[PDB]
């Protein structure tokens, strides 16, 4: 994520920022960034929630200082066991995501 060819803050914004899932409803943002802290500093965790009910989907966005944190921190999450569940972390930078993150207003 050196930044050469990028131009656009949306686009930097997804590069920042990594997708999370498999991760539990009732944990809550300020504690998912504590606990995604561990492989790099979070500048901030957005939760993905039911805007019908108010229930958290068990995905969410955990965005790093640093781009090359959050390369690191996605390699270093995705595999890793969460509550005995296997952690999926993605490339926030995926157009799949990136319209997850529009909703977000990010």
């Amino acid at each position: 994520m050196a930044g050469l060819t990028v131009r656009d803050p949306a686009v930097d914004r997804s590069l920042r920022s990594v997708f999370v899932g498999n991760i539990p409803y009732e944990a809550t943002e300020e504690q998912l960034k504590d606990i995604f802290s561990e492989v790099g500093p979070v500048v901030s965790f957005r939760l993905v929630y039911d805007r019908e009910t108010g229930k958290p989907k068990g995905y969410g966005f955990c965005e790093y200082q640093d781009q090359e944190t959050a390369l690191s921190a996605m390699r270093n999450l995705n595999g890793r066991e969460f509550s005995g569940r296997a952690l999926r972390v993605d490339n926030a930078a995926s157009e799949k995501n990136k319209e997850e993150l529009k909703s977000l207003g990010t």
